[PDB]
């Protein structure tokens, strides 16, 4: 019982975090085998980031210019190469703490844990969703660049995010570990605007199923709705349209609780139209959209990681 | 920018989790140096658990009765003793991954990270506060017994909680690492009521400072208040009394934002009297009370752990 914003255990990722310094710029890198992955931003001076020619700037950089520190040990850089917005520093030592890992590009509406780091040391861990507008609502300060987002499945770390940018609205933007941004963002010292965001309907439904699993059932009503009638309400409240693919993904939670997906949609319609009337769901006064169906099953079934 | 429920990185604690089995009962243990700490519940069979005489049950146990597994390695138990509600199993091997550590008993309002575990393997990490009623709002399933709660200062892990019980309202009770329960609770199979809970006033004020640090300051009014006049209002909304110690603990945040503690108290007094009127603070429609003043500084200044 209980339902919390639950992060993956961070130890497998902690063992990969290093400090990268080039000239006056220090940020985080990810050390996997004999490669350190970091934001290519690290090579730039102030006047470089005007409209930086990374091909031209990197040609001028020595392996010797990169200072890479794994705790109290300097790692020697023996080669460098750029992949999109990520710099790959080849080092002379393979990280003995490298976990089984993959690089994955996640979809909007999926979640991941962030290990927020400064000077290659961890500050903390929290859960994030990739928003429909390809931002995340992170917690990041100066020097957080190169902090990563990840999921774990059994023993395998799937890295999905490397932190680069804060927008003026105070939300965050970054890349996958192939250095391709999520969304229409660039790695520049500029004020950049995100598209309009939307509420992740399938996740709100997942969280209402979590509430039912945890015995918070007051919002359940006797009403049912069609998918079309529900979507006419979704649109008005800036919720994403619920597809049959989403209904299919909620199958397992519907089967666990005995509440048909379109019956839960009727309860969500009532909450959108009428509000909560002073009540809370899983301790929240708002409808939560940063838990996936899989996040709910993970937490409610006690899935562990080896 | 941003403000998240942020846990400590869990790696140092992950390296201490083991499985303890006595007969048919399996739960989690904490392996520090050559001692494994676990709930004494592990020595109960069926129809021991409703009114166990733990002293009598432990007399009948041999060292070999305790199966302790650290991953796929079995640890040899060479002694056992009971301290309050915790079992101390002396093993013939010191844990090479033992961090610098202390055992501390925390006060209501203090927060900590929980590494929820099953069969000695971590499921996830989240933040909890010790509630005024000496419960915690965790996320725990069957077999979570012996999961621990902790803080990190620099490199020192302060363990403050070991999980034992779920209460009827779906909240949680457990002990310090000396085996003394927080609150009136006992390690027995019986429904045990938590006291009516209250709001942690010093933490709400800390979170209002986090809001101001993040440029969310709509709720700041042009008034001040005395500590007396504030408490007269607090006590009508099920808030904890604010003390001068609370005021001084909030001093650094007051210094950072230029808002005197008593001026912030006047803004909180107006939020209690008038409500939030559909407005949000740091993305919440409720006043959040599970961040301490140190939690806000750690997160907003990027404090790291080595
Ligand atoms: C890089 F080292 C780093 O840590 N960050 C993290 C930002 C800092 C504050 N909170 C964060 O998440 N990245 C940067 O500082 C970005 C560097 C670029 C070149 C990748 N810059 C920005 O995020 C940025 C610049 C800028 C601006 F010029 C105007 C408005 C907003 C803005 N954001
Ligand atoms: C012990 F191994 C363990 O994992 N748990 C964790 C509980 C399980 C469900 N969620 C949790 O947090 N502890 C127990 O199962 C407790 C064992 C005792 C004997 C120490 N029992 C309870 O937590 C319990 C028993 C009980 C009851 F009989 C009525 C109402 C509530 C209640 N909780
Ligand atoms: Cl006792
Ligand atoms: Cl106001
Ligand atoms: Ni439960
Ligand atoms: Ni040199
Ligand atoms: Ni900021
Ligand atoms: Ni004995
Ligand atoms: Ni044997």
């Amino acid at each position: 019982s209980g339902f919390r914003k639950m992060a993956f255990p961070s130890g497998k990722v902690e063992g990969c975090m290093v400090q990268v310094t080039c000239g006056t710029t220090t940020l985080n890198g990810l050390w996997l085998d004999d490669v350190v992955y970091c934001p290519r931003h690290v090579i730039c001076t102030s006047e470089d980031m005007l409209n930086p020619n990374y091909e031209d700037l990197l040609i001028r950089k020595s392996n010797h210019n990169f200072l890479v520190q794994a705790g109290n040990v300097q790692l020697r850089v023996i080669g460098h190469s750029m992949q999109n917005c990520v710099l790959k520093l080849k080092v002379d030592t393979a990280n003995p703490k490298t976990p089984k890992y993959k690089f994955v590009r996640i979809q909007p509406g999926q979640t991941f844990s962030v290990l927020a780091c400064y000077n290659g040391s961890p500050s903390g861990v929290y859960q994030c969703a990739m928003r429909p507008n390809f931002t995340i609502k992170g917690s990041f300060l100066n020097g957080s660049c190169g902090s990563v987002g990840f999921n774990i499945d059994y023993d395998c770390v799937s890295f999905c995010y490397m932190h680069h940018m804060e927008l003026p609205t105070g939300v965050h933007a970054g890349t996958d570990l192939e250095g391709n941004f999520y969304g229409p963002f660039v790695d520049r010292q500029t004020a950049q605007a995100a598209g309009t965001d939307t509420t992740i309907t399938v996740n709100v439904l997942a969280w209402l199923y979590a509430a039912v699993i945890n015995g918070d059932r007051w919002f359940l009503n006797r009403f049912t709705t069609t998918l079309n009638d529900f979507n006419l309400v979704a649109m008005k409240y800036n919720y994403e349209p619920l597809t049959q693919d989403h209904v299919d993904i909620l199958g397992p939670l519907s089967a666990q609780t005995g509440i048909a997906v379109l019956d839960m949609c009727a309860s969500l319609k009532e909450l959108l139209q009428n509000g909560m009337n002073g009540r809370t769901i899983l301790g929240s006064a708002l409808l939560e959209d940063e838990f996936t169906p899989f996040d709910v099953v993970r937490q409610c079934s006690g899935v562990t990681f080896q």
